[PDB]
């Protein structure tokens, strides 16, 4: 809905003009899309940008006052004639690095040999976040990278691999909202259920989330670090209390003989008995080791080479 006005080539930029006046920031003309920055100067290729679509950055010419607003950016990609690729599904473009983007029409720079996949939002924007494909879900990072007033938006929209946290984020995150962590492979697939990396074991589930603490899996129950998510074996002291962990990483219960000793892991919670305990009639001792008492005396109370009571 911007007409009455011409694409003028100038000093080796391109401006569209009307009325005398330059315009700036988006504009719809003719049925396609364009971005002149802050002073006129048509953008091509890929660009960061704030959204378009309020008013506050469209139809505005720079003898226009131009209004303090708070917008997001995100990726866009327009040719090599300034005209806004209205994508909302997906296609294949030279790979967005630190030299190909924020150019002008005008411009020279290399095409990148790389050429990758980008998904799009409904909008035009590249799109974050977790997308299905083809069987899988893969993640497009929503944040680019820190380092100390070094933000680099480079990253986003592209394919997240490995150990990727998922934010909840708009400008930036919102660090109120939990952020699970996740696995994805070499090519971007999310994995799911048990995955051994970089030799350790985690559960991702059904839903890809990485498990912390106790998870009961296909009737067992396994525990994972409470905040790093791996499988914990052996014997493990968590919330007070003493659990066996076989090297599978399961959960026992009952009698279990480490060595000669003998303890009693109890029959539902987990947890390693001490003192005095019955088991099916009969009286037994473990001490504060969880060791059993055996052929011994405990308290004036004798116990047998099984370590049960006898009168
Ligand atoms: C990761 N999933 C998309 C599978 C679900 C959680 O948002
Ligand atoms: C959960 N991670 C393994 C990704 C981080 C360990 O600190
Ligand atoms: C041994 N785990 C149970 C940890 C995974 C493979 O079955
Ligand atoms: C039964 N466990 C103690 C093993 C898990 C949390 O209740
Ligand atoms: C069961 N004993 C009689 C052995 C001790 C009391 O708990
Ligand atoms: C770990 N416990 C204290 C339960 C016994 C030593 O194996
Ligand atoms: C003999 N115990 C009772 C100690 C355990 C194995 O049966």
């Amino acid at each position: 809905n911007t007409t009455g006005g011409r694409f003028v080539d100038k000093d080796n930029r391109k401006y569209y003009v009307k009325d005398d006046h330059k315009a700036i920031y988006w504009h719809k003309i003719d049925g396609k899309t364009y971005y002149f920055g802050d002073i006129g100067e048509m953008v091509v290729g890929w660009q960061y940008l704030e959204i378009p679509g309020t008013g506050y950055r469209d139809n505005l010419f720079d003898n226009q006052p131009v209004n303090e607003i708070g917008l997001q950016e995100k990726w866009y990609y327009f040719g090599q004639d300034g005209a806004l690729l209205e994508q909302t599904d997906k296609q294949v473009l030279e790979a967005k690095t630190s030299e190909n983007t924020g150019k002008v029409y005008g411009e020279q720079y290399p095409l990148s040999a790389e050429k990758r996949t980008y998904y799009f939002d409904n909008n035009y924007a590249v799109k974050t976040g977790w997308i299905y494909e083809d069987g899988n879900w893969y993640y497009l990072n929503k944040l680019g990278n820190f380092g100390d007033d070094s933000y680099n938006p480079l990253p986003i929209g592209e394919v997240a691999k490995g150990w990727t946290q998922d934010f909840h984020v708009t400008i930036d995150i919102d660090r109120s909202k939990p952020a699970p962590w996740y696995y994805l492979d070499a090519s971007g697939k999310m994995l799911t259920d048990w995955q051994k990396v970089n030799g350790k074991w985690y559960y991702f589930g059904s839903s890809g989330s990485m498990a912390t603490g106790w998870k009961y899996v296909r009737g067992k129950w396994y525990y994972l670090d409470n905040k790093n998510g791996d499988m914990k074996t052996g014997w493990q002291y968590l919330g007070n209390k003493w659990y066996y962990l076989r090297s599978s990483g399961a959960m026992v219960t009952g009698w279990y003989q480490d060595g000669l000793t003998w303890y009693y892991l109890n029959a539902g919670n987990g947890d390693m008995k001490t003192g005095w305990f019955q088991v099916n009639g009969k009286w037994y001792y473990a001490y504060s080791s969880g060791a059993l008492a055996v052929n011994t005396t405990v308290d004036g109370y004798s116990v047998n080479y099984n370590g049960e009571w006898v009168q």
